[PDB]
């Protein structure tokens, strides 16, 4: 209503998993995610240890709609593609998604405050998912 | 015959600026620019100091044909847009282009054994261009 001017509600600002962090530090990184609005439908993002100012993952994305369902959080190294659940948007990364050189597979839950995060690579592994509330 | 084709076949690989560097080493870094294909039309690029493994400058590009006269070297954060002048491919960035915040102009020059940049920030300003020849 519109589905993507919603989307770009929810998916702007900054987040980060301090209370995920705090409860297993040995386990969780804390890390800040930020979304920052360049223009209408254009994001740059970043994720970053709280302590280091500088990014360790960045990139710029286009927000595109697909009608009727679809929203797509855009890169050429990895679309992300979201679906409204009626709940939240989940979404899931394209089949060629590569980070640099690594195939990788992504997954995400936006919700009003919160953005959880999946990310697996091929060698590496994963963490599993870590849970960034929506900084005020 | 096609454009495109011609664009990638000369797009595609590893450049380093040694002799500009060398010529003048307190003025030019000695910078590697490696443009990977990971598929049909899509590269990975990046710029690194040759005596480091990890870029500064990182990311991944679709490339893109508008006809009749242009390729597109496309990242959500800045396009690049090259015209065939008759014995090159001349490229300029999009007026919306930035990368990490900061208004950049890019502009770059790609032959059949050569690629030059220039770059210049808003704040930051320039060195002016760089002259990356193509390892064999
Ligand atoms: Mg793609
Ligand atoms: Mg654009």
């Amino acid at each position: 209503n519109s589905m993507i001017d919603k989307f770009c509600d929810w998916f702007e600002g900054e987040f980060d998993n301090w209370t995920q962090a705090a409860s297993n530090p040995t386990k969780w990184a804390h890390i800040i995610v930020k979304h920052e609005k360049i223009s209408e439908y254009k994001y740059h993002t970043s994720s970053r240890y709280s302590y280091m100012d500088k990014p360790y993952r960045e990139q710029t994305v286009d927000i595109e709609y697909v009608c009727p369902e679809l929203i797509i959080v855009h890169n050429p190294a990895c679309d992300i593609i979201f679906k409204w659940t009626g709940i939240y948007f989940e979404g899931e990364s394209e089949p060629d998604c590569q980070w640099n050189g690594q195939p990788l597979d992504s997954k995400a839950r936006l919700y009003a405050d919160e953005y959880h995060t999946w990310d697996v690579g091929y060698w590496e592994g994963s963490e599993g998912f870590f849970h960034f509330k929506k900084n005020v």
